[PDB]
């Protein structure tokens, strides 16, 4: 089984005990660490933070402590948008420029592979032609990684992709059966199912549908998303189930209606550390004074509220339920967004360091590597 964990290169700017920096990485917590994010300049892979080269050295230096750890660099992300991806895949020459730059870049900084986080081909402004061009880009990278392994005699660079769970995004940009053959593994973003872009409360990452749901809404859950990618042609062993160590927050229309599906007026108040309206880290909801925790019986996940603030999140119990689920399905493992949103320092939840990700590790019965 795999435990794929995302590091974010902006967590270093959080204040106080929420600041995430080199020393906070555990070299044996996960099997694969993915560095978010790289960017693109003139169709070539490039850094996005002033000290990325310093962090790369720290990041990939973990492999000196755990030689079996694999590291990947993720390009893209939500805020990156789509225009640079669209321009790069528009021509064979631009794709070749990108592919060659990626191989040199990964080898130079000692990454073991590349994680494609284009969000998304065919959506977020990207034209419909990008669906097939994304298939071609995945093929170009896979084939070029294979060729580089042969000419260099080194171990082949890995290729993964972070993929959406909602059907409108999948059908707009993903030839699932084709790309699954060329990807080493598929990181299913089984979160952001609901959020403050909607006018009623809903859970970030529900495992199952609610009984009252219908239509397209009844597919906005983990089980439906997994079945979607499996039925569309992803081998179970390549499908890695994403897990959130954060929640999605709402400002309720009235403190007297705290139901799942209650009217919301907008995003929840920004957290004291993450400072991003609409989301909260696990350590910002696990010891929230005065709040009331609840569980969604149909969906097997908690929510919590205080006054006009409503947050759906994941706890140790829901992570355990989700792992038991993935095991029943025969999936390749779990993926986590993100290291810095768990209680990585153990300063808030009184559950030790990395309580959520240690739960995944234990439930997946991953080997204790020295
Ligand atoms: C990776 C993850 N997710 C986003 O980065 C993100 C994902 C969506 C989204 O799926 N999504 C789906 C459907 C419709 C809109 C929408 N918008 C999104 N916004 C923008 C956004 C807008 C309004 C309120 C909150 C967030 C986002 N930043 C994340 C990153 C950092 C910290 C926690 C979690």
């Amino acid at each position: 089984a795999k435990l794929v964990c995302y590091f974010t290169n902006w967590a270093q700017y959080r204040q106080g005990e929420a600041r995430f920096l080199p020393k906070d990485l555990d070299p044996s917590l996960c099997t694969h660490l993915i560095y978010a994010f790289a960017g693109m300049t003139n169709h070539q892979l490039s850094t996005t933070e002033w000290n990325d080269e310093t962090l790369y050295q720290e990041f990939n230096g973990l492999k000196k402590m755990n030689p079996k750890l694999k590291t990947l660099l993720a390009i893209g992300g939500w805020n990156f948008g789509t225009q640079k991806f669209t321009d790069m895949v528009a021509t064979a020459n631009n794709r070749q420029t990108f592919v060659n730059s990626a191989i040199r870049f990964l080898r130079k900084y000692s990454f073991d592979g590349l994680d494609l986080d284009w969000e998304y081909p065919g959506s977020q402004g990207s034209p419909a032609v990008d669906k097939e061009r994304f298939t071609t880009l995945v093929q170009d990278l896979a084939n070029a990684f294979q060729q580089e392994a042969q000419t260099s005699g080194k171990e082949r660079l890995l290729l993964s992709a972070a993929v959406p769970a909602g059907q409108t995004y999948v059908d707009a940009g993903y030839e699932v059966d084709k790309i699954a053959q060329n990807l080493d593994f598929v990181n299913l973003m089984a979160y952001d199912f609901h959020g403050s872009w909607e006018k009623v409360t809903g859970h970030n990452s529900p495992l199952y549908k609610r009984q009252e749901e219908s239509g397209a809404a009844a597919s906005l859950n983990v089980d439906a998303a997994v079945q979607q990618w499996l039925q569309k042609g992803t081998p179970a062993s390549k499908l890695i189930l994403g897990m959130p160590t954060y929640g999605r927050s709402f400002t309720l229309a009235s403190s007297s209606d705290t139901r799942v599906g209650a009217p919301a007026t907008g995003s929840g108040t920004p957290g004291p550390f993450t400072k991003e309206g609409g989301m909260l880290a696990y350590y910002e909801v696990c010891s929230w004074k005065g709040a009331t925790k609840q569980r969604i019986q149909d969906q097997k996940v908690p929510y919590i509220f205080r006054d006009n603030q409503w947050v759906g999140f994941d706890d140790v119990e829901s992570f355990k339920t989700k792992v038991s689920y993935l095991k029943q399905k025969g999936l390749g493992g779990a993926m986590v967004w993100a290291l810095d949103l768990d209680d990585f320092a153990g300063f808030s939840c009184n559950q030790g360091r990395y309580p959520l990700i240690q739960t995944l590790r234990q439930e997946l019965s991953l080997p204790y590597l020295p």
